[PDB]
């Protein structure tokens, strides 16, 4: 009569880590990658014999920084003259050209220069997510519901579209990121009445606070503020120059010239950082990190607080900024939502817990995972076609 019917799938497409779920038996399952990741870096490399995707891209970036792409959502749909475009340019190690307007990114790939687009390098980062998908569930997927930054404009939501049909999918629907977010806590299936939901979204290296009203399932922006320089890298940052001072009193030695030593220090600084959110101090041990001499030290969770206490606190002036414009009261926000991997940070929680004067903050979907979880809970709705009963 009528064969089953595929899963569709639910995919973050983010800036720096994407993230792919599937609703089915009433809930969502966020899908693992073949290393057994939950999330996959945004990253594409380009060698002489293969192009890698994810994982495999991330692992090689240290010795392969000019054929190695991350940061394509910060290009897709932007004319090259664009002052953001022009200021990001000079942080990437690869080559961004000017092909009449639009920005392309230049590699070497399998003996050639080539230059692709940045929905082209979205495409293959949603290849990616697509076969971990079909991994999962034993065979071919078609439809997906992508999510966005709720700021995008129309060329932005187009070329993300775009890079959709290039991966071979069909694209059911683009959704806002924080839309996603407040569908996975189920904030739209309340029932009658208005409810104002902010959604507090801290990243790798950028913040965004939204603003939303849910009125009968009916959704609407009513603003947007944030922090295009504040994210888990400064985190990240501050944490290294700590250290590389104490090997310096410790061992009389700089070592912020040996970009290997460096690398390790803030691959390590990254580690800590995570393990801070869940213990009160935290080891840093690693061997020969300069002139043979090996680097194990601690840091206690005070001390990172301490050290990133300036860009914690930063975090509510876009909150009060967006409550303003949304001409808003904290008082009258019914819910609190966090996205990001960051926002596990115990003391960015209580920053802004003692904001809204003690209130529970959503944080039971894993943060890195809220805005794909919405977005499988949508793609299943939006595949439904049931006819009514007489
Ligand atoms: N448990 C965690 N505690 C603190 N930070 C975290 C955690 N998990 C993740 Br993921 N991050 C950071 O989130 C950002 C995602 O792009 C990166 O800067 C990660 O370091
Ligand atoms: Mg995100």
């Amino acid at each position: 009569g009528s064969m089953a019917k595929a899963a569709a799938i639910g995919i973050d497409l983010g800036t720096t880590y994407s993230c792919v779920g599937v609703f089915q038996h009433g809930k969502v399952e966020i899908i693992a990658n073949d290393q057994g990741n939950r999330t996959t870096p945004s990253y594409v490399a380009f060698t002489d014999t293969e192009r890698l995707i994810g994982d495999a891209a991330k692992n090689q970036v240290a010795l392969n920084p000019q054929n190695t792409v991350f940061d394509a959502k910060r290009l897709i749909g932007r004319k090259f003259g664009d002052p953001v475009v022009q200021s990001d340019m000079k942080h990437w190690p690869f080559q961004v050209i000017n092909d009449g307007d639009k920005p392309k990114v230049q590699v070497s790939y399998k003996g050639e220069t080539k230059a692709f687009y940045p929905e082209e390098i979205s495409s293959m980062v949603l290849t990616k997510m697509k076969e971990i998908a079909e991994a999962y569930l034993g065979y071919p997927v078609t439809n997906a519901v992508i999510t966005v930054p709720a700021y995008f404009n129309d060329s932005q939501r187009q070329a993300t579209k775009d890079a959709g049909v290039i991966a071979g999918l069909n694209v059911l629907r683009i959704i806002n990121e924080p839309t996603a977010a407040a569908i996975a806590y189920g904030l739209d299936r309340t029932g009658k009445g208005e409810r104002n939901v902010l959604i507090f979204d801290l990243g790798g290296g950028t913040f965004d606070v939204s603003i939303l009203t849910i009125d009968d399932g009916i959704f609407e922006v009513k603003a947007t503020a944030g922090d295009t320089h504040l994210g888990g890298e400064d985190f990240d940052n501050r944490l290294v120059n700590h250290f590389v001072e104490e090997f310096k009193r410790k061992h009389k030695k700089d070592i912020s010239q040996n970009k290997r030593a460096v690398r390790r220090l803030r691959t390590a600084c990254e580690r800590a950082k995570r393990t801070l959110s869940s213990s009160t101090q935290a080891s840093l041990e690693i061997d020969s990190l300069f002139e043979g001499i090996d680097f194990y030290t601690s840091i206690t969770r005070a001390r990172f607080e301490e050290l990133c206490s300036d860009l914690f606190r930063s975090t509510l002036e876009p909150v009060e900024k967006a409550l303003r414009d949304a001409k808003l009261d904290k008082a009258q926000i019914h819910d609190l939502v966090l996205v990001g991997g960051s926002t596990r940070i115990p003391k960015v929680q209580k920053l802004l817990q003692d904001f809204f004067n003690g209130r529970d903050l959503n944080k039971s979907i894993n943060p890195d995972e809220a805005v794909a979880y919405g977005a499988a809970v949508q793609a299943a709705i939006l595949i439904k076609s049931t006819r009514a009963a007489a």
